[PDB]
């Protein structure tokens, strides 16, 4: 289905400044429409994001259209195989929806024929003009085996990373998550966050889930019982008991990985 997502960037704990390099990125056409005509400056096409997975690369893309009010269309890498006018089906559809975010997730699966679903993606982005409002993101989890022919200038513009949340972003995230649930005042996030470094942004909202659950399934229980003869919490022993199905779904050795080649980018 397409349709403006929900996602705001106040759902988003952490990358701060992803998100005001994002909305320059898109609220300078409409904020300054004069300068950009001044000085001869045509907006951009495509941001390419990248990083391990679980950190937030699919909620800023979503966000990115709800800031725009645009249309979302969202493909995954490996079901564009059955047929390279899937491709040009799938760019038709996006400029009929315009305003529009085209997402391209899990690149690294056609990065390894499919050599050239490539070619199309390419070309494709190559014969739409920024006048068409459609606007590309791509993601994935492989930045080692990205074809740099998909960053030349007129295809993705940057390539942005999305890192592993360090201690105040997993705070932040832990209250983004949490912003409209009812969490009882002993609950302390910050020693939470204290305790899961190395964990993503997925590994601690499973965490919240869990603890929810528990809340849940204790006023089940207990409003049974008491039949038998007021808003509840989320409290620090739901999350205690939440924490214990919880590890890392990324490695240390992976993680060295994403943080040689960002830090090799400068
Ligand atoms: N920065 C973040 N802030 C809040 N929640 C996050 C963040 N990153 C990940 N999450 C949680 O993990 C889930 C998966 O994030 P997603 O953006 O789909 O990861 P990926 O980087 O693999 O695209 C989200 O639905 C959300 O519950
Ligand atoms: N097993 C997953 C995996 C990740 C990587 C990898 C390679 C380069 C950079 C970042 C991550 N290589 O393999
Ligand atoms: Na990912």
């Amino acid at each position: 289905v397409v349709e403006v997502p929900q996602v705001t960037w106040e759902d988003i704990g952490g990358l701060e400044d992803v998100k005001r390099e994002l909305q320059e990125l898109v609220q300078y056409p409409v904020e300054h429409p004069d300068k950009f005509l001044k000085f001869g400056m045509t907006p951009s096409k495509g941001v390419l994001f990248y990083g391990p997975p679980g950190c937030g690369k699919t909620l800023l893309a979503k966000a990115i259209a709800n800031e725009c009010q645009a249309n979302f269309i969202s493909i995954k890498g490996p079901e564009l195989l059955t047929s390279e006018a899937n491709v040009r089906e799938i760019f038709d559809k996006a400029r009929q929806a315009a305003p529009c975010v085209l997402f391209f997730d899990e690149l690294d699966s056609i990065a390894k024929a499919a050599d050239r679903v490539i070619n199309q993606i390419l070309t494709e982005m190559d014969g739409m003009s920024t006048k068409k409002n459609v606007f590309i993101i791509g993601a994935t989890n492989r930045p080692d085996i990205i074809d740099p022919a998909i960053l030349r200038p007129g295809r993705l513009d940057q390539l942005i990373y999305i890192p592993l949340p360090d201690e105040k972003s997993r705070v932040a995230i832990l209250k983004a998550n949490l912003r409209k649930s009812p969490v009882a005042k002993d609950v302390d996030l910050e020693f939470l966050a204290k305790m899961t470094n190395g964990f993503s942004g997925a590994d601690l909202t499973e965490i919240c889930q869990r603890a929810c659950k528990l809340a849940i399934r204790e006023s089940i229980e207990s409003e049974i019982r008491r039949e038998r003869e007021p808003v509840p919490e989320i409290r620090r022993d739901h999350f205690e008991e939440a924490m214990r199905f919880a590890r890392r779904s990324v490695s240390d050795n992976d993680i060295r990985k994403y943080e040689m080649f960002a830090q090799t980018l400068q």
